[PDB]
């Protein structure tokens, strides 16, 4: 089966024809300047030929049909016609509790998808033009619509309720709901086949570490806590956001400063975490050489940084009744060695014990824990659109 | 030397007369529903006499007269004048930036105290209360201030800051401070002795479960993370308490219901906890009763509660890089078979087990847990009257 990935922003277009075959991406591309003028669409076959176009392309429906174009082109192409795309696959952030699992798109959850939106905090919107261009050029192609805070949809009431007045949840849906959960569900797949157990039988807790942050603990395959909660911006310190602080200081802060509710949550969304600490940078590697190079402030927020990840696992460790992996994955998860030093250091005492040399592999799967360690640690990159497909795959099969 | 030890509430007030020459409670008594009908001062004696009066209590200083009355009773009484006082210790939660090691009082202290009501709404301004009770009942005894901070005064910076903007600890003080102290300080040092170790080989985890509740993390002796931050809110779900929420839902409650600061503090202080989510009692006692007679709410509530607990468990396992002992102490703590049993369920896994039988056990320091586990639970009557009274002496003393 050959499904394509879909990724739609505001003049832009990313693609991704990937055979669930073999999990090969036949063809990656991207469509850019949509609805501006000297329109582009560059695609790259996975033999390294590269085909590039200029052509107007005014609306999203109209760089799809090139997509289409470059996708069976007789020498640049992978495909002989537009039938050869069994399923087209998409992601949104938000499907609160109206979506348990992926779905079958249609009208109905065109509509669920957009007062989601008008529910939930959330700032940007979901993008749907990409969405919509697909049902006009493939009408009888199924699409998949794949959420992000799915994956978390099985944990128990005990975990995603606020100690808040009960009827906050029943009238405004305050709840926990948790985000990254494509990437959460992909690597706790992958951690299993390396522990060489069916998922049903692993408890694994997964580090998505990169601009945003969050920890879930897996057990048996499904989500039963993870970090992040109503909004993005629950759990760990990350580039821009706090994470969870003592929530008497919002209002604290908005007495002192004289703000405003969207100055409170600028300040807690953008100028906090990692930045608001440094004074410096919401990139760790600018951070890290900063730190190095003597930097207090930067040496600082790292250690904020890595002290909450660390305290983390101990506590999904608790809600998993020991847990057999811990997972490392995303930008910082997958290639920052010094910072999984940081965290991983002064963890023996509950079984995690890392191999130093081991730990500066990059861009694999790898278990860099010692060999004695009763916890394995597996550096594992993660795939967004190929998490999507198979997604797609499993909707589109079932 | 004799000390009166002080512990005011809304509308209770708790006190000990302790004769620091063996440390002996001579006297231990409560004035209940002050400033409401049916006003109740009860004293107890050491030999096991017990004193009830039912008369009208309109301020915490005609309580405090009429705890003087009781305290120098013919024959339930101790003492057979006001003079025998020769000190009064108070408890009060919040010395902000300022003040962090017991004080004698004075106008600085005074001013302080009431500086932080904002910080500890629902303590410092009842505390406050019973110090100027005691300033005009007895004008000539020194008073000494004992705080809940500062036993937390000995974390580190990567544990105590926000990963908010540096600015605001530098102009505001925001950081994390940390409350019942005393009792934490207390406990750790019982449960070293349990251990038959020097508190510097130590590591232990104070659990204070009372109408507000926090863990502390103990390593040798010393307070290095603990759950309540800036202010008591922080941390664990509460009698009336939220703690720990995703903090962009203040500013979004606060939109859709229109509420101010003031109100959205009262919302998160007054009205939330177990209160919150069961609709029906901030008393744990009331709480297990209906929810074994079925009352869903309440059980929700008491789930919500227990789980909070048990991953602090693990987030300061991993803090303290395996923990030797778990103490459990305060009104839930030392009383509660039952929610001991629904926080301390499913962590074998982390080398906690304990003996159902033994746990129903009351009023008594005791090991709970099965010999075998690798971690000891130990159950341990808090006495925060005696270490304030302790810090009075040394105070007064020089
Ligand atoms: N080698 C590295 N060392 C430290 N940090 C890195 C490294 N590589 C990437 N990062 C960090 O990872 C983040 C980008 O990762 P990414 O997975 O794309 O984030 P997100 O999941 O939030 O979209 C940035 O904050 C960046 O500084
Ligand atoms: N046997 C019990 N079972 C469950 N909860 C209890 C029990 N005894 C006391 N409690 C709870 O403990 C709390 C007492 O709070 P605390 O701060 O320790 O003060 P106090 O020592 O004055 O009772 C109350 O919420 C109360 O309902």
């Amino acid at each position: 089966m050959k499904v394509l990935v879909i990724n739609a922003g505001s003049s832009s277009l990313k693609y991704q024809l990937i055979d669930m075959t073999n999990e090969s991406a036949l063809a990656v591309g991207l469509c850019e300047r949509i609805g501006i003028d000297n329109s582009i669409i560059t695609q790259k076959k996975f033999d390294g030929k590269k085909l590039e176009k200029l052509t107007d392309l005014p609306t999203h429906k109209d760089a799809l049909e090139e997509v289409v174009k470059a996708l069976t082109d007789d020498e640049f192409g992978v495909i002989k016609d537009m039938g050869e795309i069994n399923a087209v696959g998409h992601r949104v952030v938000h499907g609160g509790e109206k979506f348990t699992t992926s779905a079958l798109y249609d009208e109905g959850v065109e509509k669920a998808i957009k007062d989601c939106f008008e529910l939930a905090p959330l700032h940007n919107p979901p993008n749907m033009m990409g969405i919509s261009a697909c049902a006009e050029i493939m009408p009888g192609t199924p699409m998949v619509i794949v959420f992000d805070t799915a994956f978390h949809q099985t944990m128990p009431p005990y975990a995603y309720m606020y100690a808040l007045p009960y009827d906050l949840y029943e009238k405004h849906g305050v709840r926990k709901y948790g985000f990254h959960g494509t990437s959460h569900k992909y690597v706790a797949e992958r951690a299993a086949l390396m522990l060489g157990k069916p998922a049903e039988e692993t408890k694994i807790i997964t580090c998505h570490l990169g601009n945003g942050s969050s920890i879930t603990a897996v057990e048996g395959g499904k989500s039963v806590e993870t970090s992040m909660g109503f909004t993005p911006l629950e759990g760990l310190a990350m580039g821009t956001r706090c994470g969870s602080i003592d929530p008497a200081i919002v209002p604290f802060l908005m007495e002192k400063e004289g703000l405003t509710t969207r100055e409170i949550d600028t300040l807690m969304n953008k100028k906090s975490g990692v930045l608001g600490v440094s004074g410096l940078s919401n990139d760790f590697r600018d951070l890290d050489e900063a730190a190095s190079k003597g930097n207090r402030k930067a040496e600082l927020a790292l250690e904020i940084f890595a002290y909450k990840v660390k305290k983390f696992i101990g506590e999904y460790s608790a809600v998993l009744n020991g847990a057999d992996a811990v997972v490392f994955t995303a930008g910082i998860g997958e290639n920052s060695a010094s910072i999984r030093k940081r965290i991983l250091t002064g963890l023996d005492g509950i079984g995690i014990k890392i191999d130093d040399e081991k730990n500066k592999i990059r861009g694999q799967e790898i278990d860099i824990s010692t060999p004695d360690a009763k916890v394995r640690v597996f550096v594992i990159p993660t795939n967004e659109e190929l998490a999507i497909a198979r997604e797609t795959k499993e909707i589109v099969e079932t």
